[PDB]
């Protein structure tokens, strides 16, 4: 209403800032507290309300504080398709599709002069407890399927390839049999302080990334057949890419919404 369009009962989120009564992790709230973010003395210097344009910002700089599979700092939602629980995600077959209105409000440079990079957007695979147990890992983590930047004033897409297409199953499910793509950046360049669109639209074997409701980029070959073998999470925010002393980034989000019809 006065407020950007996002459903919180659809999403979790991590800061930058410690979690004090949790050394080392991040804080972070889920349904129903997240819905007090304004009012939260921690969050809300990370995920706060611009009431003069009805966005919500999401502020991240290197902190020190990340998770045990995140390597940098970030003010992200991670999506839960069921209200209150993070262990029902969706595979591929299942689909979904993800909406975004967002500007990347202010960037720092790094010491070369170009800006600092920013994820904006991402699909995170997760194995299920069963094969998870079967590979006998410590935790659930599976690669980011897709990653989309913010680089440089283009819109850059990573997706991840299966090293190995003759890889057994329980090897395709560790992390170490999927590598990144070389690359690909959508030709509109975006600049800074300037309101696009992203859509995720993914199905069976497919996944699209469509900027500002023209170009997409589509992913539809066998990596992504074999990528079915996973659950998925959406993933939207400030996951910044820099450890240099003083960068920052804040990306505004007007509108996000996701759906599994």
């Amino acid at each position: 209403s006065k407020t950007a369009k996002i459903d919180w009962s659809h999403w979790t989120v991590t800061v930058p800032e410690e979690n004090p009564d949790k050394p080392g992790k991040p804080y972070s709230l889920g349904y129903p507290e997240i819905l007090n973010y304004a009012e939260d003395k921690i969050a809300s210097k990370y995920m706060y309300d611009d009431p003069k344009d009805k966005s919500v910002v999401f502020y991240a700089f290197p902190s020190g504080v990340t998770t045990a599979n995140t390597h940098y700092s970030r003010s992200e939602l991670r999506e839960t398709m069921e209200t209150g629980s993070n262990k029902v995600n969706w595979t591929f077959a299942k689909g979904g599709k993800m909406r975004g209105t967002y500007a990347i409000d202010d960037i720092s440079k790094e010491p070369d002069g170009k800006y600092s990079r920013v994820i904006i957007a991402q699909i995170h695979g997760v194995l299920t407890d069963e094969q998870r147990d079967l590979i006998g890992q410590k935790d659930n983590n599976a690669p980011p399927i897709l990653k989309v930047y913010w680089d440089k004033g283009k819109i850059r897409v990573k997706t991840k390839v299966l090293k190995d297409l003759n890889a057994p199953y329980k090897e395709m499910l560790s992390e170490h049999a999927w590598g990144g793509d070389e690359g690909r950046n959508f030709k509109e360049k975006i600049d800074l302080n300037t309101r696009f669109t992203l859509e995720v639209k993914v199905s069976d074997g497919r996944m699209e990334v469509i900027l500002n409701d023209t170009e997409s980029l589509v992913y539809d070959d066998i990596h992504m057949k074999k990528w079915g073998i996973f659950e998925n999470y959406f993933k939207a925010g400030n996951y910044f890419q820099s450890k240099t002393p003083g960068t920052f980034a804040k990306v505004k989000i007007y509108s996000l919404q996701v759906t599994h019809l």
